[PDB]
C-alpha cells in the first residue's frame, strides 16, 4: 500500500476504500474527495475505522488519531487529532472531475465526455472504473439453461427468474457449461457455438465476466516531433501504387504518433500495408480490437508483403475463426497481426492501430503497455461507429468522446486525411461528404445511377426492444421482383431482428450496420426500420450507405436523412 496519487502523483499510504478501483489518494486529494462525495472510507496498511471494540464508525470525517490507533468522536482519548483537518486526511508523506468519475454509474453520456476531457491519469482511472462497472453489470443478468434441443442450429431456452434477460443478439457472448462460447438470435431461437458440441439439455450459459486489470500506460504516449525520420529507413525505390502516401509515410517517421482519418474506401488498409513497403526493414505490429479488422489487414498484407515474415497471433482460447494463411503465433516475425487483447509483451519500429473509432481508452492504454514502439499510427474514422457502451442509456456519445485519438481528430484535426473515396458510386460519396466530412470527401467513381431511396415508414413491431418493419421488407421484396440484378445484394438494417425477418422473407445475406463496418458489397439493400436515435445516428447512416460499390436501395423512415440522400427517389 505504498503507492502514487491518481491526481497529483504525491506518494501516499491513503487509498479510497469506497472507490471500486481503490485509487491511491494523497493527503490533500483524499480530503477533497471524502468531503465532497458519499465516499468516506479511507484505507492504508490498516483502514480508517474505529479501533474501539464493536464500533461501526468508518467515516474518516468522524474519526481521530489516538496516538497510534484511530477512534470516533465517542471513543477518542483526550490527546486525539482529527483525521480530517486543514484540507488534508492524516497519512504518510503529508478534483471535481475525479469525484464525478469515482461516483457516476456510467449510464449518461456526460460520464463518457468527462472520461475523455479529463487529465491523462483520470482517463486511465475512468477506463478501469468503467470497465469494472461494465463487468459487475454482467453478473446482474440471469442464467439461461437449455430446455429442449430441436436441431444443430435451433434450441428453446429456460431463463432465471428474478434476474433480467440480456438482449439476444450477436453483441452478447455467453459461456456454455466449459463447453465453449455460444451466441443466440430470435419461440424459435438459433444457437451458435464457437466449439461444435452436441447440445445437452440442462447445460447452461453465463456471460463471460473477465477481471479488469489496472492500467499503467497512457492512452496516447506524449507527442514527439522530429526534424528527420527517426529509427526508420525508407526505400528510394517505392512502388508507384503507394506513391500517393509517400509524404504521409514520412510524416509517420517524423512524429512519435500520428493520426489518419480515412473515410470509407479511401485506402486505409493500402496505406497501412504500404507503410511496410516504404520502411522495408521496419518490424511492424498491426493491431485492431476485432478479429475481422486484424484479418482485413492480414488480407492486404498477403497481396503485398512476403508471407514468410508475416504471423497471425491467435489466443490459445481461440474464440471465433481467424486468418489461416500466415504462420500462427510466431511473435518474432517482422509483421505480426494481432487483436489488442491477445497482444504479446513486445517492441516494434512501427505499431499500426486500425479501426480507431472502435477502440476505447482502455484498449488505447493496453496497446501502450504491451507494445514499446518507435512510431505509433492510429488509423480509422471518427465519422464511423464506436465501441458499444453497454452501460450508456441516457444521451448520445459524440465522436470527439469515443477515445483520445478521436478526441484529437475532431478537435485539432487528423495528421493525415485520405480525401478520395474509390469504393462508392458518386451519389453515396456526395451524400456522406456533405453529411459527416464538411464536403472534403471526393468521389473517384462516377454516379452509378443505381442508388435509390424510398420514403416508407411502414409498421414498427418489436422483438423485446430490437425492431422489425415488415412493410419495409415487403417493399424490398416487390423491388427485387422488378430488379433481379439486386438478387446478390446484402441486406443491411440497424436491428438484428429486422435482419432475421428479412433473411427468411428475402433470402439475402444479412448484416447489421455495426457488423458491416469495414466491409464492402456491390449491392446494398438498407431498411432504416425505425425513426430512433440509433437508426438516425449519422455515423451509423454513414457506415450503412458507404458499404456499396455499385448500387444501394434505402428504404427510409426519417425525412431528414431521406432528404439528404442524393439518390433517385422511387415509388410504390
Ligand atoms: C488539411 C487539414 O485536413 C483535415 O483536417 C481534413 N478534414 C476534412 C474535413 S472532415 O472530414 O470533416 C475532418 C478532416
Ligand atoms: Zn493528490
Ligand atoms: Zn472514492
Ligand atoms: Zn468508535
Amino acid at each position: 500500500a505504498v503507492g502514487a496519487c491518481v491526481l497529483c502523483n504525491s506518494q501516499t499510504s491513503l487509498r479510497c476504500g469506497a472507490c471500486i478501483r481503490r485509487p491511491f489518494l494523497c493527503c490533500k486529494c483524499c480530503y477533497d474527495h471524502v468531503i465532497s462525495t458519499s465516499h468516506k472510507l479511507v484505507l492504508s496498511v490498516n483502514p480508517y475505522v474505529c479501533n474501539a471494540p464493536g464500533c461501526d464508525v468508518t467515516d474518516v470525517t468522524q474519526l481521530y488519531l489516538g496516538g497510534m490507533s484511530y477512534y470516533c468522536k465517542s471513543h477518542k482519548p483526550p490527546i486525539s487529532f482529527p483525521l480530517c483537518a486543514n484540507g488534508q486526511v492524516f497519512g504518510l508523506y503529508k478534483v471535481t472531475d475525479f469525484n464525478a468519475i469515482a461516483t457516476c454509474d456510467w449510464t449518461n453520456a456526460g460520464d463518457y465526455i468527462l472520461a475523455n476531457t479529463c487529465t491523462e491519469r483520470l482517463k486511465l482511472f475512468a477506463a478501469e472504473t468503467l470497465k469494472a462497472t461494465e463487468e459487475t453489470f454482467k453478473l446482474s443478468y440471469g442464467i439461461a439453461t437449455v430446455r429442449e434441443v430441436l436441431s444443430d442450429r435451433e434450441l428453446h431456452l429456460s431463463w432465471e427468474v428474478g434476474k433480467p434477460r440480456p438482449p439476444l443478439n450477436r453483441n452478447y457472448v455467453f459461456t456454455g457449461y466449459q463447453i465453449g462460447e455460444y451466441t443466440f438470435e430470435k419461440d424459435a431461437v438459433v444457437y451458435r457455438g464457437t466449439t461444435t458440441y452436441k447440445l445437452n439439455v440442462g447445460d447452461y450459459f453465463v456471460l463471460t465476466s473477465h477481471t479488469v486489470m489496472p492500467l499503467s500506460a497512457p492512452t496516447l504516449v506524449p507527442q514527439e516531433h522530429y526534424v528527420r525520420i527517426t529509427g526508420l529507413y525508407p526505400t528510394l525505390n517505392i512502388s508507384d501504387e503507394f506513391s500517393s502516401n509517400v509524404a504521409n509515410y514520412q510524416k509517420v517517421g517524423m512524429q512519435k504518433y500520428s493520426t489518419l482519418q480515412g473515410p470509407p474506401g479511401t485506402g486505409k488498409s493500402h496505406f497501412a500495408i504500404g507503410l511496410a513497403l516504404y520502411y522495408p526493414s521496419a518490424r511492424i505490429v498491426y493491431t485492431a480490437c476485432s478479429h475481422a479488422a486484424v484479418d482485413a489487414l492480414c488480407e492486404k498484407a498477403l497481396k503485398y508483403l512476403p508471407i514468410d515474415k508475416c504471423s497471425r497471433i491467435i489466443p490459445a482460447r481461440a474464440r471465433v475463426e481467424c486468418f489461416d494463411k500466415f504462420k500462427v503465433n510466431s511473435t518474432l516475425e517482422q509483421y505480426v497481426f494481432c487483436t489488442v487483447n491477445a497482444l504479446p509483451e513486445t517492441t516494434a519500429d512501427i505499431v499500426v492501430f486500425d479501426e480507431i473509432s472502435m477502440a476505447t481508452n482502455y484498449d488505447l492504454s493496453v496497446v501502450n503497455a504491451r507494445l514499446r514502439a518507435k512510431h505509433y499510427v492510429y488509423i480509422g474514422d471518427p465519422a464511423q461507429l464506436p465501441a458499444p457502451r453497454t452501460l450508456l442509456t441516457k444521451g448520445t456519445l459524440e465522436p470527439e468522446y469515443f477515445n483520445s485519438v478521436c478526441r484529437l481528430m475532431k478537435t485539432i484535426g487528423p495528421d493525415m486525411f485520405l480525401g478520395t473515396c474509390r469504393r462508392c458510386p458518386a451519389e453515396i460519396v456526395d451524400t456522406v461528404s456533405a453529411l459527416v466530412y464538411d464536403n472534403k470527401l471526393k468521389a473517384h467513381k462516377d454516379k452509378s445511377a443505381q442508388c435509390f431511396k424510398m420514403f416508407y415508414k411502414g409498421v414498427i413491431t418489436h422483438d423485446v426492444s430490437s425492431a422489425i418493419n415488415r412493410p419495409q421488407i415487403g417493399v424490398v421484396r416487390e423491388f427485387l421482383t422488378r430488379n433481379p440484378a439486386w438478387r446478390k445484394a446484402v441486406f443491411i438494417s440497424p436491428y438484428n431482428s429486422q435482419n432475421a425477418v428479412a433473411s427468411k422473407i428475402l433470402g439475402l445475406p444479412t448484416q447489421t450496420v455495426d457488423s458491416s463496418q469495414g466491409s464492402e458489397y456491390d449491392y446494398v439493400i438498407f431498411t432504416q426500420t425505425t425513426e430512433t436515435a440509433h437508426s438516425c445516428n449519422v455515423n451509423r447512416f454513414n457506415v450503412a450507405i458507404t458499404r456499396a460499390k455499385v448500387g444501394i436501395l434505402c428504404i427510409m423512415s426519417d425525412r431528414d436523412l431521406y432528404d439528404k440522400l442524393q439518390f433517385t427517389s422511387l415509388e410504390i
